[PDB]
């Protein structure tokens, strides 16, 4: 088991520069739209708190400068959906995927194409944080790379990136432009909400960790939901939902450890140590791998 | 500013990956112009793979012997010819998405993007690194012999490896290009053990550079090392000997840190001899060696 990226062939297919000004950043081209944030069209003098409303009505269509590599993309149209832009342009991208535009919850994974001035440069896995900051690797000028899940041949985009946060951590919108958590696009310093470990992720580990034959933490207890989200608060863990239980199914069927039992067995993880002992060889536990990518990475049938 | 492990963009080499089908097996190949090559083993029965004569088997296929599907199309094999590890199929099409590229042969200690592929289809990238013992520590599961390594540089994909075998351990054994193992293994199906392995020091030194890039410095002392001496206690816990090449190529980082690269090795000495005693570097709990100075300065600059 191990992180692994989506193939970014299909999202470099849509990446493009757009120019506002002496300010470019990157953008979505998908069929005849592109969509990148609406912080290309601010001047070094209006970020603090940019009124983008009267910002946008001081430009026009010609005012946009879309690339494909050096080719224009001729801009015909323009609108702000909360903080990205919408360009609509010229040409429909004969490189468009099939796509969706989804909002992920915390704790869910996605990779990331880093792009610089339209042009990819690396691809990574990120963890959406559950204070909605994710762990990213960003230069000056990656804003408009965005974050993808790839199901089937269906790209879902769920994050575009707008900001870098004093702790060094990352902040941006979804695909409709609205923020993961309480962060605004002004070049202020903006503090994260105080992080958490992602219990679901945890649990999806230890399963991945039975799978292998490495389950010496399997204990004997049980225990119900609402007392062990009690208990994991008070070691900064965070509750269960009932969703989360659900796609943990797979996994508690795949081993025969009920969801609960293995709840317990992490329960007694956190009251007590690892004594010495390491699972899947650390002594740490992994919390940025999802069921989803336990599932998947358990045989070639499945990775496909 | 950041750290993660990061792959190249994998769009250029994802449009030349195709299926390979000979009998019951079914690998991967690499589609460049009018050429697919895969592992030469897809030749061999479950019989054969014991004890291949490869040569033997070779000569007793023709061309429609060989199914290669690249997508939903299937491409027409119309000559066949075998280098080294690697079997060359010539198809009456070429890859109109074949990149600009190069076969290379890469170094011990040195990393590459893999494209993890299954019955043609990419499913996942991910940073490698060529072991000292050869080996490389990745995550390939059935079907995946045939899916590449590269690095990317401008527009020029240079392949480095194909993947052809996993070892008991769970580290895995390949060729490249020209189809010659890295390493002492062979394509049969036998059990067969590396070499010890050690650290890539050059690497970890690298990646504590990384580590003072992104605000970290607990670990950093005020000792200094000749790096003789500091040779002689890497040698003593199973890391590479530093080279003065390796001292140069350090030098940007030295420079951009403004940390001389003998007092990292201090640093990195010390920790050999006391341990990290529980806490972390970039949230690691274990000196992390597949990060070349190039990956580091290419990520925080
Ligand atoms: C977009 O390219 C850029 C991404 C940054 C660059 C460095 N690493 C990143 O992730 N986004 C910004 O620079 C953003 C623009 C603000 C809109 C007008 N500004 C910030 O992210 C600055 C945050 C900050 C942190 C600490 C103190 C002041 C400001
Ligand atoms: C090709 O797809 C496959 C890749 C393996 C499958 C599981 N994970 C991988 O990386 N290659 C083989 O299966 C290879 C075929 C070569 C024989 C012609 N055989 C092995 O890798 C055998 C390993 C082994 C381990 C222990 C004992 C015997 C054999």
């Amino acid at each position: 088991f191990r992180k692994m990226a989506f193939p970014s062939g299909k999202v470099e297919g849509c990446m493009v520069q757009v120019t506002c000004g002496t300010t470019t950043l990157n953008g979505l081209w998908l069929d005849d739209v592109v969509y990148c944030p609406r912080h290309v069209i601010c001047t070094s003098e209006d970020m603090l708190n940019p009124n983008y409303e009267d910002l946008l009505i001081r430009k026009s269509n010609h005012n946009f400068l879309v690339q494909a590599g050096n080719v224009q993309l001729r801009v015909i149209g323009h609108s702000m959906q909360n903080c990205v832009l919408k360009l609509k342009v010229d040409t429909a991208n004969p490189k468009t995927p099939k796509y969706k535009f989804v909002r992920i919850q915390p704790g869910q994974t996605f990779s990331v194409l880093a792009c610089y001035n339209g042009s990819p440069s690396g691809v990574y896995q990120c963890a959406m944080r559950p204070n909605f900051t994710i762990k990213g690797s960003f230069l000056n000028g990656s804003c408009g790379s965005v974050g993808f899940n790839i199901d089937y041949d269906c790209v879902s985009f769920c994050y575009m990136h707008h900001m870098e946060l004093p702790t060094g951590v990352h902040a941006g919108t979804d695909l409709e432009g609205n923020f993961y958590g309480p962060f605004v696009d002004r070049q202020t310093a903006q503090a994260a909400g105080t992080d958490t470990t992602i219990t679901v992720n945890v649990l999806a580990w230890l399963y991945a960790a039975v799978i292998n034959g490495d389950r010496w933490f399997l204990n004997r207890f049980t225990t119900t939901l609402n007392d062990f989200n009690l208990v994991a608060m008070k070691y900064n863990y965070e509750p269960l939902t009932q969703d989360h239980v659900d796609i943990l199914g797979p996994l508690s069927a795949q081993t025969g450890i009920a969801v609960l039992d293995m709840c317990a067995s992490l329960k007694e993880l956190l009251q007590n140590g690892m004594n010495g002992r390491t699972i899947l060889g650390s002594a740490l536990l992994e919390d940025e791998f999802t069921p989803f990518d336990v599932v998947r990475q358990c045989s070639g049938v499945t990775f496909q």
